[PDB]
Formats: structure tokens, C-alpha cells, sequence
């Protein structure tokens, strides 16, 4: 039961956060555009295997997704580069615990969030350019899912927004709370594999689905404003998920008090 | 064989969890119910593989939901957060060691029993707010395991509530005796393996079944009497199992005379 | 690290006698338990044969194999006392002169007891769940048993020497590693291997039978099958276990 | 994060590699022949599996290569021997933090590639001798795919080069980030999956790819000059993946400002 | 690196190795016959997955088979028992930097592959006791197998064998250089799936396919001459994998070049 110590590392990273954004925007851009992109390659991946799946009419296809997106989280994780989505319980536990200010965390949330975007546009138009999107199973997957998305109402796409960042949170909590790479890898990939089978929604990996079929010629099912809308409903979701449920939580049961 | 040092380590562990309760209530109850939240994304994650699989007619569900179902308890040991099932071992090996009273034991299973049951249901009531269970193979394997759960016998119920916690309480015994964290979600892994797809009862599992089962509008099949009949069945099991085998079981082992 | 390793069966083999002599329901305990362990797994691979005989799958036996590691996994990290595991350690001990065969024989019958008491257990609350009442994995259980209760000594003999050196060096893996995740990914091959492979273990058919006899659910086992195939089964598990495995590691670790 | 320490130990590994190139061409050589092998090894065992799937119609033909490619460079990382694609990130970051020269990352590229051509050349001649290509499922895989690879035009193998070796950096970038060898191996399955199955191109695997139709008289439509236009426009994709994504960014992360 | 460390490490097993046959050939032999009886467990196991699976039409067959080997050399290396191949490798290599000699090398190579064969009639014998290839789908896959291996062209079975230690080999030199036994099995697991699926010839898993089939009793379509002629062929391809190319290599990569005390790179 090392809750306090716990409490205390997630504090100490968010303070880390803070401090490397106020030494240089660069480096943090840099690095939150790294996670976005590392984040989409996950999206590459298993989108590939929805279009190859779904082709087939295979039962499993939902399945092998989940089980085959462990790498967006490993990825982040294993380099420390900055995720939006966690930084959720980071700095929601962080600023309750005093190590960080209410306006340090809307700037890091702010900044990590546009980051992770910018690595999802980049990571979109080179994908683009690979003509691995010009026309096929996987161009369509893209499409109709990224419809699916934007087409679903706000309520679901929200509620789905917090189930997924419980996921991503807790995964990155137990890459607090222990000292073994291969566990933190275990975890995260069961995390994944949990929310993405579930059918829970996660706002960074969105940004690359939308990154991909809005840069795509092939795909014309979706546009911007979908994809606006779609995003703001699970960020709002995803930092209720991770700064109320995580954050509040972690803060909770390690506040010596 | 180190059974006298993981009697120790059971009657600290259990002397830790009444000071806890004792010095917070709100932080042993916040801890349950997180707990209960994370055995119940289990089974979200396995009863949509149900869903999928049992629509497909798949000879192969059973197995692949057996084989998905780690990351209940896996959560559950890498967060430290506190499970009443677990509970069950920890507790009467440590009362009957003279750690902790028979009056802490009723009173930590209590406690936990029902912060368990405080995140099943709100585990339950975000998930219905996704839409997921609106519609479809999902719902249904929901709405029929809810139905035949609170329908079988006592008795099997019974029997198969004591194998499920011999189970559990074993894959938790593992983890005081040894400190590589990869062996121990492997070993969680293999023990929920065996208890899902054997047919065993999980008694703050099945919180979540019914919790979903009872707050969606598409699930009728069973109702609050069923749900509580089916909860004090496999409790009683859970706890024959985890303080009759697993907890005197390691104090007979470990026990210097 | 042959010498080293030796040094270690040896002191395993002496803290088996010791425990045995200052507590017998200690020790039957523990070997009760690791009885029912290994019984777990039965209660799992069975339950996948059921399912997946029921439905023609050519994988099967295959899924059986890697799904069998629990049994042995739950021995080795609850340290618990295995007969089979026992043919080696003591005959290594045994040889390294840490035990006598006096205490061998007694370590034997003890455990092969105790784990049989797991198993009983195990098959009377397994049977109690209702789900060995009716179906294929009720019938798994049947059929099995009763294809292993008519075979011929010679073949479940065999059955049982190749069986053991399987799990026995299974053990001998976890006394030459620090590592848990190792020891349990040996175990996991292991036991694939010995599975799939068709090989068979006494304690392990214990509760194939125990189960099979206590379900009403008709079948053409009886009790002299059972005992059968268990004496069968054991001299060879007893054969391979010390004859191959508790003789070689002496054999390599004897400062001589 | 510790972005400081990684861009240190990329520095000193870029260092040790023209170190060990200005001590001995022969060392260099034989380690940069060993990588190329190791790495035709894994492309050897992918296309049997192409092969065997593609002829019997498989949808999982492109997922199941995926996961079977973890050897290619887990064989590299674990006999620390030189690979042409991961010193794109490692000299670049080292030559940017001013520890080796333009000209020794130049020669450490020039040298590598040629080493690596080398054991993908002996690779391809010894499996030729094997026979396994002589005819059937394998060889018509290797045939069509080595066909496909030289037809598809520049800026499709271009902008793949680009994503497979952010892959292949990243991963060596994990192996820099732990001392945990089985995680080092898992992240390493984990990128050579979502590249290999995503479609992304190796410029070392395809030598073996065009080693092994090219020597195999089982006649195909490829030719040297074929296989010289897939090279060069992988090569330099993996070159701004690696050197101008990785290796500029990693610099930027740590570098002391 | 750390190619030099690696070196020393191969130059003492090879003294161990040799060490060790002097001091005890009992011990060493017995040794061998651990070694060559864990890959025989590797081929019942892999062999009876491919009569269910070819009995059954199995695409997946020849895949799963390769996924199911690991344990071959799993148990070798983690048993610490003298395996013929992974010697090839080892000897070389210790030789070339003059820890031991080309009689001690030639020695072991002979002393290994003999008691390895000794592994394998004794897995053979026992296993066929066991009347699981009495008749039926594993039987044959055993009969079919032994008799295309016995009647491949010996360039072919040559090359295979190269292909074959170097895999073999090389995962022996991962766990030299790894002290995590986790990453040694694993690297095992996936350098046996790449040679068994890929389709190379290991000689002393090789002595198990022949030991069951020529001690199997359900006809032949064999003979003793197939199988001197495969193990044969099969055994210098690994023999040149694993010395030429893994040992020499090695030998390479680690010998700090000031020394020179006899020879120069360049
Ligand atoms: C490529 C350039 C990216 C620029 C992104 C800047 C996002 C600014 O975001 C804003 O930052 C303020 C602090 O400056 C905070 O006070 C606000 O809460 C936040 O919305
Ligand atoms: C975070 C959400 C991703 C925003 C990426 C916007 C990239 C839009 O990209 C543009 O989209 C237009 C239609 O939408 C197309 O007509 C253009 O061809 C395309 O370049
Ligand atoms: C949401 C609030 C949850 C409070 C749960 C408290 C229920 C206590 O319940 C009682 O606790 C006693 C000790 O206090 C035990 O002796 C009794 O066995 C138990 O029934
Ligand atoms: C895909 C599942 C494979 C899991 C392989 C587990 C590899 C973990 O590796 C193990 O990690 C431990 C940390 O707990 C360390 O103590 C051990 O030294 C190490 O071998
Ligand atoms: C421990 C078992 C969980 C009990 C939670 C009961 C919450 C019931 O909740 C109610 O269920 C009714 C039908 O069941 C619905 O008609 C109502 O809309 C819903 O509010
Ligand atoms: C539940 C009761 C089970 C008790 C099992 C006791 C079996 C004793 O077994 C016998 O023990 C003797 C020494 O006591 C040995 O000399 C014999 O070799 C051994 O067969
Ligand atoms: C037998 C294989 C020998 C290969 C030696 C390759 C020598 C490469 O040499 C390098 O070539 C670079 C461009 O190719 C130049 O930029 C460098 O100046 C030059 O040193």
C-alpha cells in the first residue's frame, strides 16, 4: 500500500510537466507531437487490421484490434513523451496535492492537447502519401469509422470519453507503481485492449483517424466540423474520466491528511 | 517453502487494511470502489467478447473470454486497492494468526463488500450512458448470463463461488510470494483464466453483471430479488473458499507451534 | 552449474523429511493442496476438451496443452508438496546421502496420499458445481477416464516415465533460474509438451477420477479402473522421475 | 523523462560506431554483415508465412507476418551488431549534439548499407541452395512481392520508407530507454508488427527480399535495376525517418540549451 | 558492445567443456544424453501437432509446429547440458582465440554428437513403448517426414543445415549475452520458430525423427542408410553455420585487435 508514494510521484510529474513548458515550448511541443504521433501509429496498425478483418466478415476482428493497439500507449510510455489524456490524472492529482496550479494545468492540458494534434496531422499526411489509404478495405474503414464517430450523439461519445481515459489513467498508474518495464507493457496492453475492444472512445487517437480520412482524397465522408465535434465531446469525457475519477481518486487515497 | 514468512506478510497485510478503514473510512471505501470498478471493466471487456463470439456461434467464446478477463485482478494487485474476495484469505489468515480481531475481519468484508458494490454500480450507470448495451449481442449475453446466474440452484452457486475464490485467493497468495510483478499478472492471469471459462462464480463480478443488467432498459430478463439471491449464494461460496481453504489453510502451513 | 544444483535438491529433499517428521498434517496439507492445484488444471483443460470435441476442432489437444501450465505454476509458486516432483528431489537427495531411502519411500506414499486427499476435495466440490451434471465437458470426463483406465500397463507405463521427466526437469528449471517469470514459462512449455504429447500423470489423474466417480453422470470407469491406471501410471512417473532425472543430476553433480 | 541521458547514450553508441569503422573496416563489416543476415533471417520466415497463408487464402496472412517479424531486429539489438536504419537516428542525434562528424555519419551510413547488402547477399545465396525457393507457395511470394516492390512508384515507397523506420528508430530508441532486455524484445515485436503489417518499408529487408528472387533461377519479372529503384527511394525514406523525425527530435528533447 | 566480454565468455565454456570431458567422460556423456533427449521431447511434441494438423488439412500446420519447438533448446540452455550444435559455435570460437585446441575441439564435437544420439535412442525407444505411434496420423508424419529427409539431395540438406546453426547458434549466443532468463527463452522461442518454419535441418533433433522411426514398428519406407545419410549431410551444414560463420564470426567481433600478437585486420 504505497498510495502516499504514489501520490507524491504523480505530483512530482506534473511538476515536471509544468517546468519543462515554461523552460521551452519546443521541447514540449516536440515531445507532445511525438505521443500524438506514436498514439496514431497504433491507429495505423490496427485500422489496417479492421479493413483486412472486416473485408473477411471475421467475428474476431473487434478483438484483434484491442488486442493489437498496446503499442500507441507502450510507445509513450517507454519514450516519457507527453500525452494529453493522462496528463488528465497527472496534473488533476498534481494540483490538488499543491504541487501545481489550476492555470498550470489548463496551460498543460492546453499545449499537450494541440501538441498531440499536430503529431496527428503529421503522422496523417505522410500516411497519405504511402497510397496505403488510396482505395481498398482500409481506406473504407477509415471512412465509415470516422462517420460513426462523428455521427454518434453526444451523451455516448462523452460517457465513452470516460471509461476510455479510466483506462489510459490507470495504466499509466501502474507504470507509478512499479519498477518493471515488462509489467508497465503488460499492463498498458491490457488497458488497451480493454477499451478499445469495450468500444470506449479516446480523443487523441480520434485525432489521427480524422488526421487520415480528412488529408485522404479517397475519403470524403467525414469533414472538419465532424470531426470538431466528435473530438470536444470525448476530451470532455476523457478529462472527466482521467482529472475526476483518476486524478480525484489517486489524490484521495494518498493525501496524508 | 518461506509458509511462516507469507504468514507474516498475510497478517501485516491484514493488520494494514483495519488501520486503514479505521483511520479513513473514506479512503477504504474510495479504494473498494475502485476495486469493484476494476474487476467490472473485466467484464465489460469479456461480456462484449461474449456478445461477439456467441452471436458467431464460436465454439472458442468461453476460452477467449477466460483468456481476457487478467486484467480484472491484475488492476486490482497493481493498484493495491482493496477486493473483498481477496479480503477473504488476507483477513482470516491474519486472525487466525492474532493479527486482527474476528470483529476487524466482519468489518473489513463489509466495508469492501459494499465499496465494491458502490463502483459496480457507477461502473454500471456510465457504461449504460455509452449506448453499448442499447442494442444487440451484447445486451443480450447481459440480460441471458444475468438470467441464468439468478436462476441456477443455491447449491451450485455455492460450490462454484468457493472454487472461484480458491482461485482468486490463490493468484493473490502468489503475489506475497514473489517480487517480480510479471509473475504475478501472469499468474493472475492463468488463475482467471481458469476460473472463467471453468464456470466459477465471482461474486463482486457479478455486481457489475447485474448492476448494467438492472440500469439498462434494454435488460428485463432478471430483477433486484434474482441479483441479491445470486449475490448471497456466491458470496457464502467466495468466503468458504477464500477464509476455509486459502485462509487457514496458509496459517496451517505457516504456523510455528 | 550441476554441483550447485545438486547442493539444492538436497536441501529440498531434507526439508521435505524434516517437515514430514515435526508435522504430518502440515505436511499433508501441503500436499493436499498442491493435489488440488494440479487438479485445477484438470478441472480447466477438460472443460476446453468438452467444448472443443463438441465442436471438431482439430486444435484441441493443442489448446489443452497450452492451457495446462496453472497446474504445475500454482505447485511451484505456492511451494506446496507434489509427489512426481518428489521422485526427483528425494532420489537426487537420496543419493547425495542428505536422505535416506527409509525417508524417500516415507516422502512417497505421504504425498502421493495427501495429493490425493487434494483431489477427492477437488472432484466432490467440482461435482457439487453442477457442471459435470450433463454435456460434453461431463462427457470429456467420462470418455477420458475410461480410454485411460483400459489402456495397457506397458503404454501408460511409458505414458508415465516420459510424463515425469517432463515435469521433473520442469523442476529442475526452477532450482537453475532466479526468475519466476522462467520458472513458469519452463513449467508452461513443459506441461504443453507433456499434454499434447499424450503423456500421463498419476496425481493429475487423481482427479480425472475422482471427479468421474463422484458424478452421478454414467460412465464404464469403476474403482479397480482407477486404481489401475494410477499404479500404472505412478511406477512410471517413479521411473522417470528418479530413475532419469534424481540419478542424471547426481550423476552431473557429484563431486566424485 | 530523462531525454537528457537518452541523447547521451545515442552520442556515445554514435561514437562507438565510428570508432570501431576508423579501428577496423573488417569488424565494421562483419557486424554490419551479421545485422544484414539477421534481419534476411526474419524476412525468410515472414514469406514462408506468406506464402503458406497466401496460398491458402487468408485473411490473416498480413497480421500473422506481422507478428512472426520480431526476430529481424531483436536478433540486431540483442548481438549488438551494426544496422544501416537505426544508425539514421543514432548518428544524426549524435552528430547534431556534436560527437561525431557529418562526414563519419556519412561514412557510418555508406558502410553499414554496404555491410548490411552484404549478409543479405550471403543470406540469399545459401537459401537459394537450400532449395525452398525452387518452386512452390514461398517462391511465388517472394516473386510477386519482390515485383510489386519495384513497380509501386517513388513517392508511395518514399513516404513508406519514412514510417518504417520511425519504427524501427523508436524501437531502438526503447532498447536505449531500459535495462530490461525482455521489454527491450517486446517493444521491438511491438514496432516490427505495426510496421511490417501497416505496409511500411525496410531498405535492409528488401535486400534480402531482391538477394533471394534474384539469385532463385525459379524465374520471375524483377531484375537488378528493379531492385536498385526500391532501394534507393526506401533507403531515403528511411534516411528522413530516422535522421530528420528521430534523430533531430530526439536531439531537441535532450539537448542542453 | 560488448563483443569482446562476449569472446571470453565462449573461450570458457569451451575450456569448461573440455574440463570437464577429462575429468569425467561419464559425466559429459551423460550430459550429451540429457541434451539430445530435450530436442527429441521438442520433436514429439512439434511431430504429433503435425499429424493432427496435416490429418486435418491445416494451413496453419508447418506455423504452429515452429511456434511449438521452443522448448528444444529451452531446456538445453537452462539445463546447462552439452548439445552437439550450439558446441559447434563454442569450441570454435574458444579455439581460434587459444583457450583450447583443435584435438580438444574435435574431441567434444565427437564426444557431444555421440552422446546426444545416445539421448535420442533412449527418448526413441521409450516413446515408442508408449504405442503412440502404433498406428494413425502421427505415425505416418513421423514415416513421411524420416523419409523425405533421407531422400532430399545432400546440397539441399547441406545448405539447410547451415541456415539451421546459425539459428541455433545464435540464440545460444543471445544468452551469452543477456543475464535475463526470461530474454533467453524467448529469444530461443523465436530463433527456433524461424528454423523449424523456414524448413532447416537440425542434426540431433534429426537423430529423434530416425530413432522413432527405425525403433517404430508400423513399417519402414526408411532404412538406417537414409538415416546415416541425413544426419551426415545435415550435421556439416551445422557444423559449417555454426563454426564458420557463428564462431569465426564471433571470434571477429570480439579479438581486441592489438594481438596482432599474430595476426592484422585492416
Ligand atoms: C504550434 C503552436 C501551438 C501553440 C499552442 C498554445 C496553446 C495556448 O493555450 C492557452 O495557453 C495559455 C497560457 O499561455 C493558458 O492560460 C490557456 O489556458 C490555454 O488555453
Ligand atoms: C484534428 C482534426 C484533423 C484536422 C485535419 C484537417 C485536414 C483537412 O485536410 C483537407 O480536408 C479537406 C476537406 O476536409 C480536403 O478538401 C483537402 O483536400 C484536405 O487537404
Ligand atoms: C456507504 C456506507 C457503507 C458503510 C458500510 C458499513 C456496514 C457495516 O456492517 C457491519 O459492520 C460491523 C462492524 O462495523 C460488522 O461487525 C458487521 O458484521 C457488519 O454487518
Ligand atoms: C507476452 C507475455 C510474455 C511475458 C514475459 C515476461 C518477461 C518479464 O521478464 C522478467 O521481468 C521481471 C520483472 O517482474 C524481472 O524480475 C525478471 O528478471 C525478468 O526476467
Ligand atoms: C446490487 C444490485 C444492483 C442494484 C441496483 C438497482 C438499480 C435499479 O435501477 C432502476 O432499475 C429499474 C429496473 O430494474 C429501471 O426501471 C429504472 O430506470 C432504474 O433506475
Ligand atoms: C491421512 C492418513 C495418511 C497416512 C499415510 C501414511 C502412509 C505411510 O507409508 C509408509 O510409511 C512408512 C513410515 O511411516 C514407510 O516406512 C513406508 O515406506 C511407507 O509406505
Ligand atoms: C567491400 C565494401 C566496401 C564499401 C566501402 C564504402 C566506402 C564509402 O566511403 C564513403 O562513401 C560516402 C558516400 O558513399 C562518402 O560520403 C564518404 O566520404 C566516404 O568515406
Amino acid at each position: 500500500r504505497a498510495h502516499k508514494e504514489t501520490l507524491d510521484k504523480l505530483t512530482n510529474a506534473a511538476i515536471n510537466s509544468i517546468n519543462l513548458l515554461n523552460t521551452s515550448k519546443v521541447k514540449y511541443l516536440v515531445s507532445s507531437a511525438f505521443a500524438g504521433l506514436y498514439v496514431g501509429i497504433g491507429i495505423l496498425l490496427i485500422f489496417t487490421i479492421g479493413g483486412l478483418l472486416t473485408d473477411a466478415g471475421s467475428p474476431m476482428t473487434k478483438i484483434v484490434m484491442g488486442l493489437s493497439f498496446a503499442i500507441a500507449l507502450s510507445l509513450v510510455i517507454m519514450t516519457g513523451t507527453e500525452l494529453f489524456t493522462g496528463n488528465n490524472m497527472v496534473m488533476s492529482a498534481g494540483m490538488l496535492n499543491k504541487g501545481v496550479s489550476i492555470k498550470d494545468t489548463s496551460k498543460i492540458w492546453a499545449y499537450s492537447w494541440v501538441g498531440n494534434l499536430i503529431g496527428a496531422l503529421v503522422l496523417g499526411i505522410i500516411f497519405v502519401g504511402t497510397g496505403l489509404v488510396d482505395k481498398g478495405p482500409v481506406a473504407e474503414f477509415f471512412a465509415n469509422t470516422a462517420a460513426s464517430k462523428a455521427s454518434m450523439p453526444f451523451t455516448a461519445l462523452f460517457f465513452r470519453g470516460i471509461l476510455c481515459n479510466i483506462l489510459v489513467c490507470v495504466s499509466v498508474l501502474c507504470s507509478f507503481r512499479t519498477n518493471s518495464d515488462t509489467a508497465k507493457i503488460i499492463m498498458i496492453f491490457l488497458c488497451l485492449f480493454a477499451f478499445i475492444t469495450s468500444g470506449f472512445e479516446h480523443s487523441v487517437a480520434n485525432m489521427t483517424i480524422y488526421s487520415v480520412s480528412l488529408f485522404s482524397p479517397t475519403i470524403s465522408t467525414v469533414t472538419i466540423g465532424g470531426a470538431i465535434y466528435n473530438l470536444v465531446a470525448v476530451t470532455l469525457g476523457n478529462i472527466v474520466g482521467g482529472a475526476l475519477f483518476m486524478g480525484l481518486g489517486t489524490y484521495i487515497l494518498g493525501k496524508e491528511k
